[PDB]
């Protein structure tokens, strides 16, 4: 395909401002509808997965309108992301040639533990993702993914109407036909509001809850919660000088001690770039996954930048999430003059391993805009009692929160966000096609299940949070427990086998492995007797003992219950195909390798001879997938053929549980 300026173009012809250039791309127009069946308030990651996933599960049937307070995507913290996510992009036709062109490349999840009375000590806990033709996960800076679904939607009859607010006072929401008469304007000072009635409104307004929070008061779970304050870092080339032994930049990183843990995120950022050249170039990256166009004759990120006039830079995401239990000094100013700085480098001259870290590290001022060369943000854990009624439904962080850790937010939150979005065909056909009291009775029938799945979701999560944090407490309980129970309790089973059918299905299915018996079973032990120790002690090594042998005993027999074959000793760093940990054990799989031009992470796979972030051709590592223990050219075969395309719909077959095997 031969790009096109048509965004760029037009902005600069009509000097139009960032949402009306945005706007004009929708399908109905640039301005509101006077009529919509779905209303979404939020146009975050889960609004326009929402959207998405309506759309596509079964078109022309919904006309949707996304409504966004953001001229523009917004900034987000929430940038990791994990296999469910990368299948559902794919599933909705972009998959890993295209969508690294625009986010960082993820592979594995690897978690360091800090020693805190004896500094310098630390274990770790190692892991890989996938092979280049098996899947990827993503790093994605969010105003990026807010962007690329913002188009993607328009493409699929779904309108998004940005530097638009929808106005919770005088809107109204109600059972009914078409009952809802949705109040929209460009902020308060707006004397000429307009109004979009419609069947249903989904608050996507994330920790915002902007409509339920109407339904119900903020609900707080017992002991401590979290706080998080976090900043933005160059991404260094050479990572040789990090003081973690085989530490690579494309894993989410975690560096875990008693207090809590820090993110590391390796990520690239469009910042600075006009928002209509962005569209230009999101669009022809669409043109190019639509035409499938191959890897190595897609141009690079960089030469992207260069073709639709972008800003384009590398660098990491790094933040602390810590108990809020936390004592802190009275006076911090010796750190700094803001809050958010203070604590992060009070915090990072605790730990002399930390120190080390961050010295490797470069701080980058108000990567996006003013004041933002820091953020904090308080008390993160929380639920809505309410997530439905007559005329709404609530998704994503709408729905509740727990920590960053594992990433559940994006990646557990898109089952809300997918089963609402399946779930509305048959709540506007009820609506049009029965009279209204038993149109309501129906719908909510409907919905009990949603509201029950929600009602037990945060809780699970939150004492996943809980179990991972208590571990981190110990540099043994941390990988042989709490990291071990949730890669095999969580690791998504089946996922091969997933489409857009069965995809809503699936993941409120998967919950990170928390809903898993046995899991439950270890975390309350572990929990029951850590929150006994107070923070600011260790754990007295009989503890760590007795920990470790019942979560050992428990695993030996969950594991040999389990029927799903997996090669555990090449994804694992630490433990044998039988999930025991070895203590000295180095061997596992190796699916990728850092550019030597532009530091960039890559898949390896043999048509991608070329950098997909700055098109250095590299001399033939490609092939060079590393299979420890090794596989034939059948099996290597084999694998690739599982995953290349998802299977066709079948109302006959069932689904595939992600959990572990339930014993006899
Ligand atoms: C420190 C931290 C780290 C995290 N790290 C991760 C991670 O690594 N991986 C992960 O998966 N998750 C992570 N999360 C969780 C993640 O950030 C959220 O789950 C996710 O951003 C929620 O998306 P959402 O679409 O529900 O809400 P948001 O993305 O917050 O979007 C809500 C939208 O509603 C809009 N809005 C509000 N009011 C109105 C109105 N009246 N009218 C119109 N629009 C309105 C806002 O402008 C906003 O765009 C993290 C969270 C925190 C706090
Ligand atoms: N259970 C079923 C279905 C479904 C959807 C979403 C959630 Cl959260 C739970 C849930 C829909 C099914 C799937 N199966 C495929 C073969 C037979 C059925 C039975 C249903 C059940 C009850 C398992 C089917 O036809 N639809
Ligand atoms: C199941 C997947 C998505 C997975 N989910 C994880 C969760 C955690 Cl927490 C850690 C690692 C993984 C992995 C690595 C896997 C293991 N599978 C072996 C055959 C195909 C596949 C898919 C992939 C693979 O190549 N790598
Ligand atoms: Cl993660
Ligand atoms: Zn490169």
């Amino acid at each position: 395909p031969t790009p096109k300026y048509t965004f760029t173009e037009r902005a600069a012809a009509g000097n139009l401002s960032d949402a009306e250039i945005l706007n004009s791309n929708n399908p109905t127009g640039s301005e509101l509808p006077d009529e919509s069946d779905v209303v979404v308030g939020g146009a975050g990651i889960h609004g326009l997965i929402y959207a998405l996933h309506a759309s596509k599960y079964k078109p022309n049937n919904l006309k949707i309108s996304v409504i966004e307070k953001n001229t523009r995507p917004g900034y987000k913290i929430g940038e990791s992301t994990l296999p469910i996510f990368y299948t559902w992009c794919k599933l909705h036709g972009i998959s890993a040639a295209y969508l690294l062109r625009l986010f960082g490349l993820k592979d594995g999840l690897c978690f360091y533990f800090l020693d805190r009375e004896n500094q310098g000590q630390y274990t770790d806990f190692c892991s890989v993702g996938a092979p280049g033709l098996v899947l990827a996960s993503l790093q994605i800076e969010r105003p990026m993914s807010e962007l690329l679904f913002t188009i993607l939607a328009q493409r699929n009859g779904v309108n998004v109407y940005h530097g638009r607010e929808v106005d919770f006072k005088s809107t109204v929401v109600q059972g009914g036909g078409q009952g809802n008469k949705i109040a929209v304007s460009r902020g308060k000072y707006d004397s000429t509001p307009k109004t979009i009635d419609s069947a249903l409104f989904v608050d996507a307004t994330g920790r915002f809850r902007q409509f339920c929070s109407k339904k119900a008061p903020r609900h707080r779970f017992d002991g401590w919660n979290c706080n998080a304050f976090w900043g933005y870092f160059t991404a260094p080339k050479d990572e040789s000088k990090i003081p973690f032994d085989l530490y690579e930049g494309d894993a989410t990183n975690h560096l875990c001690f008693p207090e809590g843990w820090v993110w590391v995120i390796r990520l690239p950022s469009w910042e600075g770039s006009p928002i209509a050249n962005l569209m230009d170039m999101v669009t022809y990256i669409l043109e190019c996954a639509d035409a499938g166009v191959p890897g190595d004759e897609l141009p690079s990120s960089e030469e992207l930048a260069r073709m639709f006039g972008l800003k384009f830079q590398w660098v990491t995401s790094i933040g602390f999430a810590v108990r809020n239990d936390v004592k802190y000094p009275e006076d911090l100013s010796a750190y700094g003059t803001r809050e958010a700085e203070q604590k992060f480098n009070y915090f990072v001259q605790k730990y002399e391993l930390l120190q080390q870290f961050m010295s490797n590290f470069e701080l980058i001022e108000n990567l996006y805009g003013p004041g933002t060369t820091w953020f904090i943000r308080k008390t993160l854990a929380y639920q809505s009692p309410v997530v439905s009624g007559p005329g709404w439904l609530a998704i994503g962080d709408a729905c509740g929160f727990t920590n960053p850790l594992y990433s559940p937010g994006i990646n557990v939150g898109m089952s809300t966000s997918t089963w609402a979005a399946q779930l509305s065909h048959p709540i506007v056909e009820i609506g049009k096609s029965a009279p209204a009291d038993a149109a309501e009775s129906s719908i909510r029938k409907l919905l009990v299940p949603y509201d029950d799945y929600c009602k037990s979701l945060v809780p699970a999560l939150e004492q996943m949070n809980r179990f991972n944090y208590v571990c981190y407490r110990d540099t043994r309980l941390g990988p042989q427990v709490a990291c071990l129970w949730q890669f095999f309790a969580g690791i998504e089973r089946y996922l091969s086998d997933v489409n857009i059918e069965t995809f809503a299905h699936y993941a409120i299915k998967w919950v990170w492995g928390a809903m898993v018996p046995e899991y439950q079973q270890v975390a309350q032990k572990c929990i029951e007797h850590i929150e006994t120790v107070p923070l600011d002690e260790r754990l007295p090594d009989a503890m760590v003992d007795e920990l470790l042998a019942f979560s050992n005993r428990i695993k030996s027999a969950a594991v040999a219950a389990d029927d799903f074959s997996l090669r555990w000793d090449a994804i694992l760093r630490s433990f044998d195909r039988s999930l025991n940990f070895v203590e000295g054990k180095t061997s596992r799989d190796i699916y990728t390798r850092q550019c030597s031009g532009c530091g960039a992470w890559l898949q390896l796979r043999p048509d991608w001879k070329k950098c997909h972030s700055c098109g250095l051709l590299g001399t033939e590592p490609q092939t060079a997938v590393t299979f420890d223990p090794p596989l034939t050219a059948e099996e290597e075969a084999l694998l690739y053929a599982a995953w290349n395309t998802a299977p066709k719909y079948d109302p006959s077959k069932e689904l595939k549980l992600p959990t572990p095997t339930r014993p006899a």
